[PDB]
């Protein structure tokens, strides 16, 4: 790790990546924020990057712009999360993992992912790249969720199910069958909007 | 700083979870009054730190008052575990109980006689309104308002940017997907006024 | 004369989490066992440690009278990061599963054959019965008694001084806010006879 690191989100989400890269030992974090703080440019020093977005889609985006002009996007975990030695978690992958997450035996994390406050990842789950598994949603056994996903507050999902790319789990929303096509599910059990 | 001894008021099932968040500080000794059930709280006791180990919002409140104004020190209980932000705020010397694994992120602000039960979390930006209590494992998302007297049921959750008015409850389990600006009690998923 | 191994029975992803449990513990060697050629259980098999990892209440019970009959020490799993209150009670050598993350409060009881899966949160004097399931996230409020064999779904919880029948199925996401002495499967918020 270098000893600053370039957070590119000027928000609440950054300060929350902020603390977790100060928890890593990071001694400085530079933000920059397009629209709520300083202006990014691609002829910055090269230090440690990380993404704070938390829309799934931008997050993406910025990715692909950050990774193109020629920064490493560096992990943030902070040092309570407990991940199994057999869970695979994409190296240098923008993904932030926040305290008290449990990442259990075989489950995938893929880029740029977020696992929020308190969020559980059973075994042998499948988190795909930039989903956002929200503060203390929680993913049983087998799970595969997919592509720019978004699990609610409180939400979870039930052991060997799968949920489509581009979906919703609303806050609170408890969802106990699979879904094989894209959309927003509220409730418990969990149903369309 | 802290006392060798504190006095918990509440001779109760919360009362001995205060304790041993208590013991978890380093306390050598807790004392526990209770008007009804034990030793009886006096104005004349040594002015060892004190807490109020009562769940019921309304009556934590009256008896922190009663205390506070006979010159004792109502501390926080705070266990180790916690992990609160450097930029979070947590009213010193009010009284407040913080449990284990409980998370307050970056800016949030926990005011005086609030309860933030086991595994609860406070998300970046809240406020959590004075005696207030955050139940077991409830979880309040960004920059969400909770009004003074307020009870969070086990479980229960808040959606980002929302305000709860003062007095209101959230059953347990129950989330509140809409702002309540008239207090009430909100229940099930979405939350509705009961 | 160090101990080192420990048979698990049960090779599966249950298996693989109670695996990381042992090893978290510091046991050196896990020796998988289940109803597959060549891993069986066998009376003779030489005398290591055991433990019974397996999901389902039923099996998980009858496997564990089939060990503990053949002379055989079926151990506690549980994880360094779990908390448990001086004052509550969990059955030594009972085959009983604590996952990362649970806290247990004050004079709760955990009985045989439990299993108390991630993050999960037992509150102060709550008995949970023999070989019942607490799943990941599932809280029960204080002085909650959990019958024998029950299951508790994800992210359920249980609200205070209630009770569940022995045999009973809480599901994933429910909240059960009324006692229960006929067993059944409560699903919903509120939790509901389905
Ligand atoms: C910082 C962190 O990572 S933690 C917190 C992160 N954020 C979240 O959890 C937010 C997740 N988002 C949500 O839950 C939802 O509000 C969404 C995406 C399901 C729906 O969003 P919108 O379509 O904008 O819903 P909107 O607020 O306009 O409400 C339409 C409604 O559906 C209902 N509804 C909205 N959200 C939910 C929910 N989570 N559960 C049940 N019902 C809901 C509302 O009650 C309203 O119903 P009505 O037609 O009776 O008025
Ligand atoms: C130690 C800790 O900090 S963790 C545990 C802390 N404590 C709690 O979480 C308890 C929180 N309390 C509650 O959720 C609720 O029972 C309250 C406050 C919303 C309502 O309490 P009461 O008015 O006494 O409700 P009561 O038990 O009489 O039930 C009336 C009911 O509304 C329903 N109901 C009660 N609570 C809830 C709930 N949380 N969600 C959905 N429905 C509910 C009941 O099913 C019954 O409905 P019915 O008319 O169909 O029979
Ligand atoms: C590793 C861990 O320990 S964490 C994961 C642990 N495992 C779990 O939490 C699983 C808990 N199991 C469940 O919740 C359940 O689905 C049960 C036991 C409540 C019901 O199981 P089944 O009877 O097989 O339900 P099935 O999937 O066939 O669905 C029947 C229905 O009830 C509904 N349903 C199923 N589960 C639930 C639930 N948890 N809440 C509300 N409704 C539900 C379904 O929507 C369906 O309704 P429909 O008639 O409208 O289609």
């Amino acid at each position: 790790r270098t000893e600053k690191i370039y957070i590119y989100g000027a928000s609440g989400h950054g300060l929350v990546c902020e603390d977790v890269a100060k928890n890593m030992g990071y001694k400085e974090c530079i933000f920059l924020d397009d629209f709520k703080g300083m202006k990014f440019e691609s002829t910055l020093p090269k230090y440690d990057f990380f993404i704070a977005i938390g829309n799934n889609e931008i997050r993406k985006k910025i990715y692909q712009k950050i990774s193109e002009n020629g920064f490493k996007i560096v992990n943030l975990i902070h040092k309570s999360a407990l991940i199994s030695p057999s869970a695979i978690v994409e190296e240098n992958a923008g993904i932030l993992i926040m305290p008290y997450v449990v990442i259990n035996a075989k489950a995938k994390i893929e880029k740029g992912v977020i696992l929020n406050t308190s969020s559980v990842i059973e075994h042998e789950c499948v988190i795909g790249e930039f989903s956002h598994v929200s503060v203390g949603a929680k993913c049983a056994g087998n799970v595969k969720i997919g592509k720019n996903c978004f699990l609610g507050i409180n939400s979870c999902v039930l052991p060997n199910l799968s949920l489509a790319d581009d979906s919703i789990l609303g806050g609170g929303a408890t969802l106990v069958k699979n879904q094989d096509e894209k959309g927003v599910f509220v409730g418990v059990p969990a149903k369309r909007m």
